[PDB]
């Protein structure tokens, strides 16, 4: 027939408009479309097309003209296909039921989608993750009353009462309405939508009424999270007898936990709200069905009540960031057969760990008891049971004493071990080398003595080793060369010795290296320049010597460094007041630790308290090009000259080379450091003129050139007049404002 002849010519005309011909190489003319990649056929007729995740780079007009008009096309999946432009009127086939145009660059007002009404059989529509918007006053309607599923999420839709617009010409067929990640406000009325099962209006701008649900006859999923909502949500959902998931998290709800529909409830989040009081006993009605609970980030208190024993289907229990107290309720927890994640972090649970915690090692994937007032030892009998399924053990920021148990090596599935901010003595057990799946070993601010275990070489998966603020001794073990995936090594404030080993260059994923306040010696290895991800090098307060090698900056302009983002951190900035406090600032790991317990550092660290504290979840700025961001090598015995390659790092914020024996002049290339905020070159033997090229630097917030033998006039252009005299003092030959006038 003509429809076969039409089908092949339409498909091939689509191929021909594509900028890249190679995307559909098997598509060709005079060949059966049912043999093509992307095509589904039933009885030798095209029924579905799937060109998802292929960079087609074509407008919607090409899709509508060629593909959506094909006779008998039932579904068209073009998610992440690099389609742009706008929807408008076209001839749509009557058989088309599903259309996925998610994750594209579609633009224009959201009223453009009304022209999809041509598709008389359209039931499923996904235009999420596009750039659609709603300019001005909201009037008319979407007029796609035949849809069972509509996903308009993660657009640029900004407006009041956009939900009434979607639902204006009826919603009797609508089963799933998702419109999250927009800036929608106003009223949400879904009372006429009597078959609605799924409602997601989350991450929006609703600060008014709770959505009115009517009889709520079919509603199983209700997500109103990430808004500014308050008021009587209890009354609004009380008729919702079928409700399985209720996520009201990240809102302004207050008071105690009110009555809920419990009989079918599986997931409940009241997290990040302003809720108060104790967990009421009426939540026992959820225990036949409750799979997940989240009461994190509220002002709850008391104990976990004993009804949770009956909640035997409960997989995750998150009671984080509240004021829960008492001993660890093991009689309740051991009865929860289903429990896989236990998150009791940022509370005031107290006493020693009960012996019966050993039993939950074989069932839990995650145990988080961080930031609590737990005392006594870590249980040596943990992971005594065979088949220990435990992946994450977070015990940081407690009052734990004694040794790190070697028997922790029996948790063979363990990916993260965080035992920081405790009072732990003894050695880091050699048996932790056995943890063959371990990525994160964080033991900082304890009293750990001994050497760093050579046997850590057997941990092939090790990504972070955070051992700051301990009483550690010996050299860096050569075994750490074997751990090739290391991206964050931090051994500061110990009594470690030896050289930075030359094999450090073999660590290709290494981003952050912090070795400050130790007795490390010898030359700075040129092999640090072989590290193709290194953005943060802090070596301050050590006994390093020799010349700064030119070769360490060879990666400048070549670094791609976007593996380390997602990890929480803290940057405690130094202020130039205390002579005992050294360095620009301590970048430190900070997952699951309260900033209020940073006062614990005071007895180990001379640097003030938290003069400038930044807690901001990591995350490097650049993409394709890249360079080192932070370079502190202060308070060592470094000699020779600063090489001219020091100015080859455009992303360098901080450069502290202070308190060394560095001679020659300040290279002119320093003016190329366009991203530089801080430049400490003080207490060296630098001589000659401050180069005029440094006047091009526009972003210096701090500078220090004092205690050198610099001469001539201070540059009058740029930022030098901003800085006080003290930053240029003890430079006998140096003159010009802020210092006195240069007289010949
Ligand atoms: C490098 O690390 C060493 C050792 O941690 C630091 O020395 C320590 O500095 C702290 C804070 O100044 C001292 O704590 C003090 O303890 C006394 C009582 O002993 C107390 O009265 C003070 O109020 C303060 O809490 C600690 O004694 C001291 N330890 C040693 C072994 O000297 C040093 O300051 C750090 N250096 C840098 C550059 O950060
Ligand atoms: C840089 O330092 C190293 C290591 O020695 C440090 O300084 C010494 C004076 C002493 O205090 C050690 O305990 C320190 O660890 C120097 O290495 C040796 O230094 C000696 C002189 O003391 C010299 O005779 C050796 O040949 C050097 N070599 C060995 C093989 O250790 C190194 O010379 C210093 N470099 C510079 C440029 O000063
Ligand atoms: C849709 O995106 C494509 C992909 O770049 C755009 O096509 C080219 O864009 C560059 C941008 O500088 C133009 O100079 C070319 O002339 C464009 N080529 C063609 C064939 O159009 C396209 O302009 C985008 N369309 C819309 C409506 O934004
Ligand atoms: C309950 O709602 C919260 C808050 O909206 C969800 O957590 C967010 O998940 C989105 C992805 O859709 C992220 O972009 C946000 O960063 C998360 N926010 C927070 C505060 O964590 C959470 O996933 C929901 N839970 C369920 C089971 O649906
Ligand atoms: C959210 O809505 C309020 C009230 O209509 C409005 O003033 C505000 O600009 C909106 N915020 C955003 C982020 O769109
Ligand atoms: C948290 O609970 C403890 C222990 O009962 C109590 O002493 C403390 O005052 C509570 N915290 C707050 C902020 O109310
Ligand atoms: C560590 O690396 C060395 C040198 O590449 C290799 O011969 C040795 O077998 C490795 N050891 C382990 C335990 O992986
Ligand atoms: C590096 O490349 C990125 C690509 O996103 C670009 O934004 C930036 O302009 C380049 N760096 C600088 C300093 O210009």
């Amino acid at each position: 027939s003509q429809s076969l002849y039409r089908e092949i010519h339409q498909l091939i005309s689509f191929k021909d408009v594509l900028p890249d011909k190679n995307l559909l190489p098997d598509w060709s003319s005079n060949k059966n479309p049912c043999t093509f990649d992307g095509v589904t056929c039933r009885d030798d007729k095209v029924t579905s097309i799937d060109l998802s995740s292929k960079p087609l780079n074509v407008g919607f007009s090409a899709v509508s003209s060629s593909l959506l008009s094909l006779t008998g096309l039932e579904s068209l999946f073009l998610s992440n296909s690099h389609i742009n432009g706008s929807v408008s009127g076209f001839k749509c086939s009557a058989s088309l039921t599903s259309l996925d145009l998610s994750r594209n660059s579609l633009s224009g007002p959201v009223t453009t989608l009304t022209s999809l009404g041509s598709c008389s059989g359209l039931k499923f529509l996904n235009v999420s993750s596009n750039t659609l918007d709603f300019p001005g006053k909201v009037s008319g309607g979407l007029k796609l009353n035949s849809l069972e599923v509509l996903d308009l999420s993660a657009n640029s839709i900004s407006g009041a009462n956009v939900v009434g617009w979607v639902l204006s010409d009826g919603c009797g067929e609508l089963k799933h309405l998702a419109i999250s990640g927009n800036k929608i406000s106003g009223d949400v009325d879904v009372s006429r939508c009597v078959n609605l099962e799924f409602l997601d209006v989350s991450s929006n701008n609703f600060s008014t009424g709770i959505p009115f649900l009517g009889d709520c006859s079919a509603l199983q999923h209700l997500d109103i999270s990430g808004n500014k909502l308050s008021g009587d949500f209890s009354r609004a959902i009380s008729t919702c007898t079928e409700l399985k998931l209720l996520n009201i998290s990240s809102n302004q709800f207050v008071g105690p936990i009110p009555p809920l529909p419990l009989k079918s409830l599986q997931y409940l989040s009241l997290a990040e709200n302003k809720f108060t009081g104790e967990i009421p006993d009426f939540l026992s009605g959820a225990c036949d069905t409750l799979t997940g609970l989240d009461l994190s980030g509220n002002h709850f208190y008391g104990a976990v009540p004993p009804f949770f024993g009956s909640c035997s289907l409960l997989e995750s229990l998150a009671l984080s960031s509240n004021n829960f107290s008492g001993e660890l309720p093991m009689d309740t927890l051991l009865k929860m057969r289903g429990l896989k994640v236990l998150d009791l972090s940022f509370n005031e649970f107290s006493g020693e760990l009960p012996e019966s915690l050993t039993n939950l090692s074989a069932s839990l994937l995650t145990l988080d008891l961080s930031s609590n007032n737990f005392s006594g030892p870590i249980l040596p009998n943990l992971c005594q049971n065979p088949k220990n399924t435990l992946q994450e053990l977070y015990l940081q920021n407690n009052g734990f004493t004694g040794k790190i148990p070697p028997t922790l090596s029996n948790c063979s599935e363990l990916v993260s071990l965080h035992l920081s901010f405790n009072y732990l003595s003894g050695t880091i057990p050699s048996s932790l080398g056995s943890l063959s799946k371990l990525r994160d070993l964080k033991l900082w601010l304890n009293m750990l003595e001994g050497e760093i275990p050579q046997e850590l070489m057997y941990v092939k998966t090790l990504e972070t080793l955070i051992l700051d603020f301990n009483d550690l001794t010996g050299e860096i073990p050569s075994g750490l060369s074997n751990c090739t995936n290391l991206n964050w090594i931090s051994l500061s404030n110990n009594r470690l010795t030896g050289e930075i080993p030359k094999w450090i260059g073999r660590l290709e994923n290494l981003a952050i290296l912090k070795l400050s306040n130790n007795s490390f010696s010898g030359n700075i290895p040129a092999e640090l320049g072989d590290c193709r991800s290194l953005i943060w090098l802090d070596l301050n307060t050590n006994l390093f010597n020799g010349t700064i090698p030119a070769a360490m900056f060879k990666q400048s302009g070549k670094i791609a460094a976007n593996f380390i983002a997602g990890k929480r951190y803290v940057y405690i900035k130094n202020d130039g007041m205390k002579k005992e406090c050294h360095g620009a600032g301590n970048l430190l790991e900070f997952q699951g630790i309260r900033s209020e317990q940073l006062n614990r550092l005071s007895t180990r660290n001379p640097c003030n308290i938290t003069s400038r504290v930044y807690g901001d979840h990591t995350s490097p700025t650049f993409d394709n090009n890249g360079s080192m961001m932070f370079l502190d090598m202060s308070y060592n015995m470094l000699s020779g000259y600063i090489p001219k390659e020091i100015g080859s790092m455009p992303y360098l914020f901080i450069l502290n080379l202070g308190h060394n024996d560095i001679s020659g002049s300040i290279p002119d290339e320093v003016g190329d450091l366009r991203g530089l905020n801080i430049l400490d070159l003080s207490s060296n033997k630098l001589d000659g003129r401050i180069p005029q090229a440094m006047s091009a630097l526009t972003m210096l917030t701090e500078i220090d050139l004092s205690n050198n033998n610099l001469s001539g006039p201070i540059p009058e252009m740029g930022q030098f007049e901003t800085f006080p005299p003290a930053k240029f003092l003890n430079n006998p030959g140096l003159c010009g404002y802020p210092l006195p006038r240069c007289d010949p």
